């Protein structure tokens, strides 16, 4: 049995494009990723996801919808990352570059999988098909999956 820490991940997914952020520093630097971070005490997971989206991208949203949950385990780290994945309902402002993320839009036939976390290649297509999912991925370092599980679910 491990302990888990709560994280969020928000995909700003529109009919023909997705907003991703180029991580400028820290965990997963150099890759494109959705927007998110650690849930804080007292806030709901959804509200933490909205907060992190605003802090990281500049976008404010009134509501999200949950699309998945992914547990990440890293060799040499006993704590699991329990990542709650959301998609935006609608957006109403422009993304802003920050110290941590440079946002950029990608057309949905140009999803930059080779420059994203390797697990995204498995679960992001489900997000595009509007399918909810549970996943688990064990990593050696940042590049190598040693074990994983991915399941479509009716309820996240
Ligand atoms: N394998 C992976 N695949 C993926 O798509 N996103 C991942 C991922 N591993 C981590 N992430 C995402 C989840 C979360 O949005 C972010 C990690 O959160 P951070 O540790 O950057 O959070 P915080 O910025 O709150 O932490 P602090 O540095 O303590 O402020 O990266
Ligand atoms: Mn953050
Ligand atoms: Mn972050
Ligand atoms: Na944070
Ligand atoms: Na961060």
């Amino acid at each position: 049995m491990k302990a888990s820490r709560l994280y969020t991940l928000v995909l700003v997914l529109q009919p023909q494009r997705v907003l991703l952020g180029m991580k400028k520093r820290g965990f997963g630097a150099g890759r494109w990723n959705g927007f998110g971070g650690k849930v804080q005490e007292g806030e709901t997971i959804e509200d933490g996801a909205r907060r992190e989206l605003q802090e990281e991208s500049g976008l404010t949203v009134d509501a999200l919808h949950k699309v998945g949950q992914i547990v990440f385990e890293f060799v040499g780290e006993p704590e699991l990352m329990d990542v709650h994945v959301f998609c935006t309902d609608s957006i109403q402002g422009t993304p802003v570059e920050s110290d941590e993320m440079r946002p950029c839009w990608f057309q949905l036939d140009q999803i930059p999988f080779k420059d994203m976390w390797p697990d995204d290649s498995y679960w992001f297509p489900l997000l595009l098909q509007k399918k909810k999912f549970h996943g688990y991925f064990k990593f050696q370092g940042q590049d190598t999956i040693l074990d994983y599980t991915l399941r479509e679910v009716d309820t996240v």
